[PDB]
């Protein structure tokens, strides 16, 4: 309803810049909520963000503009705090979902093994990061050298790329799943399905939980948004 939310522009285009691309609402350059200049690493993302602004009807709906939202985060929070963010994501290497297997029932333990072992194998091979796997509640600490190797893989990403990595790691609760998505080993819908092997297994055996399903659907959409953002920024 806010007057400030009303669309007043006719066309939306893009244009180069001394440092990245820009999106234009008529002749007026798009700025970040923080008044800072919005510069995008690629034309692909610029054009995609322009479609979001061309799609505005009467009033701006931020929920409908996931790319703009992530671009703002990259410029405003991730680029300036790259080191602290790469560290926080890297930390998941020591509490990775794939390293914790159920104790029971057996059919669940086998399900996890079949879906996850291949990803643990990939991480040991491609990232030279074999994780220690635990069964049950008592956490096994990871090899300090492996944690250094995984944190280093994260640190080597560009800022926009680190921003996309964020949700791919935190939502499923796994750094391996997040890196597998951006490295092209699996896509986001597969990463999502692998993370919920236990949830899916229990639902099929003991009954669906509507709230859990709603929350899972939300995580999947956010993971697909992060994946899109990663590809657009390459």
């Amino acid at each position: 309803s806010e007057w400030k939310a009303r669309r007043f522009w006719a066309s939306v285009g893009i244009h180069k810049e001394e440092g990245g691309w820009a999106v234009l609402l008529d002749e007026r350059p798009l700025r970040t909520p923080g008044k800072q200049p919005l510069r995008l690493p690629t034309e692909a993302l610029a054009l995609a963000i322009a479609e979001e602004w061309q799609a505005v009807q009467e009033v701006i709906d931020p929920n409908a503009m996931p790319l703009t939202r992530s671009a703002n985060s990259a410029i405003e929070k991730v680029a300036p705090q790259f080191d602290a963010v790469a560290a926080m994501l890297g930390d998941y290497g020591g509490t990775d979902l794939l390293s914790y297997r159920a104790d029971a029932p057996e059919a669940l333990v086998r399900a996890q093994a079949e879906g996850w072992d291949p990803l643990i194998d990939w991480a040991a091979t491609e990232l030279r990061a074999p994780l220690r796997i635990t069964h049950g509640v008592i956490p096994v600490p990871q090899d300090p050298v492996v944690l250094l190797k995984l944190r280093a893989e994260v640190a080597s990403l560009d800022p926009f790329g680190l921003t996309a990595l964020h949700d791919l790691v935190t939502l499923p609760g796994s750094l391996i799943l997040g890196l597998a998505v951006i490295r092209g080993r699996i896509d986001a819908p597969t990463a999502h399905a692998l993370s919920r092997i236990k949830e899916e297994f229990q639902a099929e055996r003991w009954g669906r939980d509507e709230e859990a399903e709603a929350q899972a659907a939300s995580r999947l959409a956010a993971m697909r948004d992060s994946e899109r953002f990663w590809h657009l920024t390459r």
